[PDB]
C-alpha cells in the first residue's frame, strides 16, 4: 500500500517554532499570533525500520516540498541537512537511513534520534534565530524535546 504521512508542526520544550529562513535553513524562534503561519509544516511519514512501543521510525519531509531532513557526515561530524529528492519516488515506505528518524516519546515530549547516528537527536539552541542542527549531547544546553501539534 501506500506510505502513511500525517501533517503537523514540531516546537522545542522551549516553546520555539521552527520556520525557513534562507536556503535550505532551518532555524527555531519564539513565535506567536500572525507570525504562526511562517512555521514549517511536515509530513511525517510512517516508514520502514527496528520499531517498539515508543521508539516509531518516520521520515520528516516538508508539507507538498521534495525536501526531507536528513543525517550525512559533513566535514566529518553528523550534521542533519535539509535534501531534495525526487518528487515521482517520495515519499515511500522504505525511505534511505539518513532520512529515518526514531520518533522516541518520554514523558509527554518526543525526541527524535537519528537511525544513521544512534543517540544524535535532532536539536536547537537556547537561543532565538539559530539552526536546527544534530546533537550528540543530551541534556546539556542543547533542547532534544518537542511537542507536536496535528495540522489539517
Ligand atoms: C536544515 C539544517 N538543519 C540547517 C543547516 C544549517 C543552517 N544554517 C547555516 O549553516 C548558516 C549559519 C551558516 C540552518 C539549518
Amino acid at each position: 500500500a501506500p506510505v502513511r504521512s500525517l501533517n503537523c508542526t514540531l516546537r522545542d520544550s522551549q516553546q520555539k517554532s521552527l520556520v525557513m529562513s534562507g536556503p535550505y535553513e532551518l532555524k527555531a524562534l519564539h513565535l506567536q499570533g500572525q507570525d504562526m503561519e511562517q512555521q514549517v509544516v511536515f509530513s511525517m511519514s510512517f516508514v520502514q525500520g527496528e520499531e517498539s512501543n515508543d521508539k516509531i521510525p518516520v521520515a520528516l519531509g516538508l508539507k507538498e516540498k521534495n525536501l526531507y531532513l536528513s543525517c550525512v557526515l559533513k566535514d566529518d561530524k553528523p550534521t542533519l541537512q535539509l535534501e531534495s529528492v525526487d518528487p515521482k519516488n517520495y515519499p515511500k515506505k522504505k525511505m534511505e537511513k539518513r532520512f529515518v528518524f526514531n520518533k522516541i516519546e518520554i514523558n509527554n515530549k518526543l525526541e527524535f534520534e537519528s537511525a544513521q547516528f544512534p543517540n544524535w537527536y535532532i536539536s536547537t539552541s537556547q537561543a532565538e534565530n539559530m539552526p536546527v542542527f544534530l546533537g550528540g549531547t543530551k541534556g546539556g544546553q542543547d533542547i532534544t524535546d518537542f511537542t507536536m501539534q496535528f495540522v489539517s
